[PDB]
């Protein structure tokens, strides 16, 4: 890892106001959610602080990046938004220096989670959805099922994120969906 | 192939009014569909009067015969709704002689969809879906826009179904939401 104070500094300027005050949200979320559930909270501290490292970089760049050097191919065809996280990870690590993998796997899946999550990727993914800032309806009730139950709050995010692309007309990256139906049918 | 009387006699003494009720919905529908879209209107009249040929079997042997018998065993992790399209399939073809694959595919995958289906398997998907007995919320929308748009009504009925399946915590064959993409992708 690495100081907080520096982290914080070197993400600013790849975001907005606006971006940085949620990544703040997100931080604090998930260090709370790593004390309630006993993860690290340094690792849950440094993946928060740089998830949307990514966020505002050139999507051409970042599709070229994707084709030309990281795994999951399929995610080019599913949205521009689905960028940000694995290219994030990839850029956080070239470019700053942070090679702790639970960190960097945090990171990757933020954005469309996946099935079999790590506790560190759960309380990031969660820690994006229900930070103090958002004000997407019913997160408030996320909020507070998220106090004792990570998995199910988990699942009630996926069920607002796909109803709202399905409203949209928007695709909906199928591992989305299979983290959704693994942890439903995990109970 | 055969004509609709027989057809009828064979499904009528395990209808009740109301399944006799939707079973001549969904037979006019596909027939009319059939008609504007350039189908063969005699194979959507005849897959339409069995498309639920299965519907009030036996779940256990249906089950079974997934396992010993059919391809697809995933289905088994997703609800007892999926059942009855591709062992009706699998019966219609044993039981009443009717091997013309055409009408047997439009039997298998009226449920769930599948990516790139054939014209019939669409319009009895459909016509499933939109046969005016049915009451589920948008409907008038998906029947209007039926008339025009065979992609988008199927598009419209899976982002219902979809949406439904969430907000009941049900899970979700994920066929059913590479179908979604595949239309929408397509348009
Ligand atoms: N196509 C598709 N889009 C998705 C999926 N999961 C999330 N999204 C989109 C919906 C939102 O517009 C966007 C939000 O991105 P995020 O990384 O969760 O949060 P943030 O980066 O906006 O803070 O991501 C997904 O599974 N498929
Ligand atoms: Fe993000
Ligand atoms: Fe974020
Ligand atoms: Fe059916
Ligand atoms: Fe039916």
């Amino acid at each position: 890892g690495m100081n907080r104070g520096k982290a914080l500094q070197l993400v600013k300027p790849h975001l907005t106001e606006h971006r940085y005050q949620h990544t703040i949200g997100v931080m604090e979320t998930a260090i709370d959610l790593a004390k309630l559930y006993g993860a690290d909270q340094q690792k849950a501290e440094l993946a928060a602080i740089f998830h949307d490292y990514a966020k505002f970089r050139d999507k051409n760049e970042m599709r070229t990046l994707i084709r030309e050097k990281l795994s999951q191919q399929d995610i080019l065809f599913y949205g521009d938004e689905l960028l940000h996280a694995p290219c994030g990870a990839y850029y956080v690590r070239e470019e700053v220096g942070i090679e702790d993998e639970d960190v960097l796997q945090a990171i990757r899946f933020h954005t469309t989670g996946r099935p079999n999550m790590s506790l560190l990727e759960k309380i990031i993914f969660l820690a994006d959805y229900i930070e103090p800032n958002r004000q997407f309806p019913g997160v408030e009730k996320v909020r507070t099922q998220a106090k004792t139950d990570l998995n199910g709050a988990i699942i009630s995010s996926l069920v607002n994120t796909i109803t709202f692309l399905l409203k949209k007309n928007q695709p909906i990256y199928p591992d989305t969906l299979a983290t959704y139906n693994q942890l439903l049918l995990e109970q």
